[PDB]
């Protein structure tokens, strides 16, 4: 009821990957109940980025996920006050990232304050050499670990040369308001796509479709 069927999205990301500093702005719309969102991104500082845009893209809100009536929707119940998440990304060649987002809502707009820090990417690796093509579609497993709603996902970045480059996501999610009830364990299928880009990925349009389910 706080959440409307059509919502706007405003975003700023600040960050640092292998010592390279950057600022990216986002402006988007989505449909919370249909699990669908898209966003226009614009690098404001630090471009052209010297690393694969793709590592960033899952950091640019689990409110945009279609929940059936039989799974508690922790994210939609967190509003208007909102919620935050923190995520670790562990890549198979030793690259590591920590991201966080603090999400708030004013009227019909979600505001997102995002931080992204990456380190230990090898200079000869697919991320620093810009050899990535896309994330494969994924299934996040949602469960409770020590009172905290936790999502794990085994992700795969398709590289040039038909190889995959693997990484493990762990995200913890916390409602701002005390006493929003935790859900039971469940799944969310995701698909994320770059729809269009310019030469150095200074402008990117992004799309995500997500659906919650009980595994059947």
């Amino acid at each position: 009821s706080a959440i409307k069927p059509d919502m706007k999205i405003k975003l700023r990301m600040e960050g640092n990957v292998n010592g390279h500093h950057f600022v990216i702005d986002g402006d988007g719309t989505g449909k919370p109940f249909e699990g669908k969102q898209s966003m226009d991104l614009e690098v404001k500082e630090g471009g052209p980025l010297p690393f694969a845009f793709d590592i960033l893209t899952t950091a640019f809100n689990r409110v945009f996920a279609k929940y059936p009536d039989n799974i508690q929707d922790y994210f939609k119940q967190s509003f208007p006050k909102g919620y935050s998440w923190e995520r670790s990304l562990t890549f198979e060649d030793g690259g590591i990232c920590n991201a966080r987002n603090d999400i708030t809502m004013e009227g019909d707009t979600f505001y997102n304050k995002v931080r992204f820090y990456g380190t230990n990417f090898p200079a000869n690796g697919p991320v620093m050499q810009k050899k990535t093509l896309k994330w494969e579609p994924s299934t996040e497993k949602m469960y409770v670990r020590d009172g905290v709603l936790t999502g794990d996902v085994e992700m795969a970045l398709l590289l040039e040369g038909n190889a995959h480059y693997r990484c493990d996501f762990r995200t913890t999610y916390k409602a701002k308001e005390k006493g929003v009830k935790l859900p039971g364990a469940h799944f969310v299928d995701h698909c994320i796509e770059i729809l269009s880009h310019d030469k150095d990925y200074n402008k990117v349009k992004l799309y995500e479709h997500a659906v919650a389910h009980s595994g059947l």
